[PDB]
């Protein structure tokens, strides 16, 4: 495909935000805020980087059943531009199409149920 | 200047879990990634975690879960002429299991 | 620092805009677009993905001295979010910082001058 | 589902270049990555690329360029139990020589 991916750590600002399409497709979309650690090397935190992410189907609805607000988890996927309204200003915006995402374990355990 | 890695895969085996002598938590573990779209080739990558995060690994998973790893790429050779041998690894960052085809019950530990 | 990196491979829109701050660093901006190959798999153009990147001193020298529009590069930087003038909609833009850049050898050679 | 990577380093020689039974040129090299903070742990990843791409390789770089590149991860091992020999290498993607300390002219061959 030739596809720009990331890899992004972070935590949730909010619980998922699930809803079905008129095909009864689960969609679900959410925001990574991600905090780098930046005399100040690694002790200080950093300015944050939100990145909305969509994710679609049976992983949306794994990700709507399994987190909540302040999740800390990693994301991989592919970075995709969305472009109006009632306006005019026609505006592009940068989101991530989530290929897999999951809790981290470095504050947390997890009890994983598989499909 | 490291060179930083991704990977999503199945743990070969339920992880390790060991304490070193400053009584630091340490976990080995392997990735097996396994590229429809038939069997593509495997890639199986040896991993460690440290500490806090080494503990919750060994608490919340077993063989066979789906992971998504990030890390540093190490290497090492192991010679003078004896046949070379090389070997690598990923230093871990972050794991958690994917919800890909699972959910969990996540628990802030 | 726990930064969010990418590689990403693509275009110059334009040639690079070389510019110098008040302290004399030289400051390089300019849009990388990828275009995606996605019946119809990888034959086919996909929407291109446009992200505009920014480097630093020597390194922007350097590309502003070798690169042109339209000029295939590879790049890997950190994402940065960067926030107005006149109109009060105050609105945050996602770009790259870049670590490393150079002319992919895909279609083109390259003759390497080092500093 | 391939794992990929992106490695910065330099090429530890001149790159190789030779043409296959069908006329399709291949070439082989070795980026040395080494990660102010001394000199890190060095990773010396095998590569290799195809056709054109190779073609404009072996016209364009030399021994110590450093060079950004991308590609896939693949995976051996050779083997019953006469100890295991496992190596990785990069099917390149894209590649070419960074700009971070140094120059270049291009021109689309």
């Amino acid at each position: 495909a030739g596809d720009t991916t990331i890899t992004i750590v972070g935590n949730l600002t909010a619980d998922p935000e699930l809803r079905f399409t008129s095909s009864g497709a689960a969609v679900v979309n959410f925001t990574v805020a991600s905090t780098p650690r930046i005399q100040s090397g690694e002790w200080k935190d950093g300015e944050a980087l939100f990145l909305r992410c969509n994710i679609w189907r049976e992983a949306a609805e794994n990700v709507a059943e399994s987190l909540t607000r302040g999740a800390r988890v990693i994301v991989t996927g592919r970075l995709k531009q969305r472009s109006e309204t009632r306006e005019g200003e026609k505006r592009t915006v940068v989101e991530v199409e989530v290929d897999e995402i999951g809790p981290s374990l470095r504050y947390a355990t997890a009890k994983v149920n598989k499909a």
